[PDB]
């Protein structure tokens, strides 16, 4: 009942059935704690991920406005851009992507393989910049240029993380509550926290459907001081759009991303190896390997509220494995 | 069918989807069976087979899965993922079928994943007699203390092929269809669908586009397997096997221009990722079947996407 104003928003159907929520018995045996995984890495468009859920809402909005072109921004290996570009190709929309190299690599697989390879299969128009210093302004300037050609552009913010885009994670939280019903009593949920739509939308859903579950965001690009106001602002804007209040505190751990967005680290790589080798699950060096390194150290240090089951939200990212290989 | 032990790797039936943009472009209704979206380690058709073969492996108390393929085999990758998930060791007998020294083919895409899954790698100069060579390796590995179970190439035995009989049931539930198109390689996909569709959808024409062999070399292989699957299901199987072999030159594992064009077509019109070895070749055959009015009629076509996209990253920029 409490999430019913979610109905009001038009949304396209990109996902179909709920993604699997799976027990991880071998990882659980190794870590000493019950671990489940929400498989949003298996959403069925072009190698999947979390952004498909936000795109259901943002793209329906674009179509309702008569937009014929999606414009967005991200790193060269952005999964968000790749999902946007894929959904543009499927709907016959034009797509322009503003990309940066956030790590200064000159490695050939980073520059041309992985997600960046897929952009060319989707016929994305690619524009480089030096840095996404002000992505909102930079996307605007691009949109004016593109409007000047007669296109009708719809700007998707970095990660698709607006209140509307985040409604896809509010819906995720409904799936998750239904799938856990009479199957597992979760104590904790772990998700990577980047542009913040996933964390914020899960925060609102979970507050209203599973108030006693502890949600933990593991930052992938910023400290708690810099990330938390972003997540809170979205959380409140999402609640507002749904006529709800959201009084939960947002929780963030920032110890697992150094030395910076897009830079692999040892604990990240060891988490990827652990999940591949124990569960046949593929994480990624930028986002999910770092969030899973967080979950693991949190168990080790007793950082969670209790000893109860933890659900990891697998937000996707695997095609970056092939871009990061052999090194950047 | 419900008689054979099987593990649950897939779950809900995979989507069967209309492709409206590609249908618009080609002037014909095209649908696709998304077996590329199976949920383990980037997906594919082989998981369906592994549900039966691995259930059998555990029944024998095996602790090791052994299989063979090219360095970029999807089948080996999916086998190795299922091993990891189940806590079985995995041994992969690999060959370089194309003589390349390109770094991405040698170490990226499916091969990178084998390393993530702690797969034990054995190189061989050629899979001249895969069944015999797997047999020999199984005996060495046993001699080191393991209990191996051998999975044949493509996991394409009668048992393994039952997973494709299952796919046909899903296809029948999900479906005014005239044709179905599928890559035809190690032949379990083709033969299992052949048996399933003969019974469930007898008016539909099943076309296998070969990826490694001529019609002459492939047809007996598919027929034998068709008959062996039908025997074990206590079914009859009298349908002809239809193969087009024009779409794979110059050989298995070698991309060709029509295949790369089909990959680009599906990506740009529908956001769908094919692959250079299997499904881009099979799609190229589908497209040229339209070009050459080569199907029985002008009616709907279902393409079976059997997977393979991770090889995109191995084959780039070239081999
Ligand atoms: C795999 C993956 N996981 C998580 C994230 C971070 O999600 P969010 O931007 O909603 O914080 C992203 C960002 N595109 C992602 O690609
Ligand atoms: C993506 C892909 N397509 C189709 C095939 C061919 O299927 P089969 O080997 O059962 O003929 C394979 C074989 N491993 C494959 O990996």
């Amino acid at each position: 009942m409490p999430l019913h104003h979610l109905t009001r928003f038009p949304r396209l159907e990109f996902i179909g059935a709920p993604t699997p929520l799976e027990y991880l018995p071998r990882l659980s045996d190794y870590l000493g704690r019950e671990i489940y995984i929400k498989r949003d890495d298996v959403t069925p468009i072009a190698m999947g991920g979390n952004k498909l859920r936000k795109l259901e809402f943002l793209v329906a909005d674009a179509l309702r406005e008569g937009a014929d072109t999606l414009i967005t921004a991200g790193a060269i290996q952005s999964n968000h851009v790749r999902q946007t570009a894929a959904v543009a190709a499927k709907l016959g929309l034009h797509c322009v992507a503003l990309l940066e190299n956030p790590i200064g690599t000159t490695a050939e697989n980073y520059l041309t393989n992985g997600n960046r390879l897929l952009l060319d299969l989707f016929n994305t128009q690619i524009e480089m910049c030096d840095a996404l210093t002000d992505p909102d302004a930079q996307l605007q300037t691009l949109a004016t240029r593109i409007e000047a050609q007669g296109f009708r552009p719809y700007v998707i913010p970095v990660g698709g993380s607006s209140a509307l885009g985040a409604m896809g994670y509010v819906e995720s939280a409904l799936e998750i509550a239904q799938q856990c019903e009479e199957v597992v009593g979760l104590s904790s949920v772990v998700v990577a926290s980047g542009s913040a739509g996933t964390h914020a939308g899960l925060a609102v859903g979970l507050e209203h459907l599973m108030p006693d579950v502890e949600l933990i965001g593991v930052t992938v690009s910023r400290s708690v001081a810099e990330q938390k106001p972003k997540v809170i602002a979205l959380q409140q804007a999402i609640a507002g759009q749904l006529a709800l209040t959201a009084t939960a505190d947002i929780h963030l751990w920032d110890d697992y991303f150094a030395p910076g967005y897009g830079v692999p680290n040892d604990a990240g790589m060891e988490a990827v190896k652990l999940l591949a080798s124990l569960e046949g699950v593929l994480l990624d060096p930028v986002y999910t390997g770092k969030a899973m390194a967080g979950l693991i150290d949190g168990i080790s240090q007793k950082r969670f509220n209790d000893d109860g089951p933890i659900l990891f939200i697998h937000t996707g990212g695997a095609p970056a494995l092939f871009a990061y290989h052999p090194h950047v």
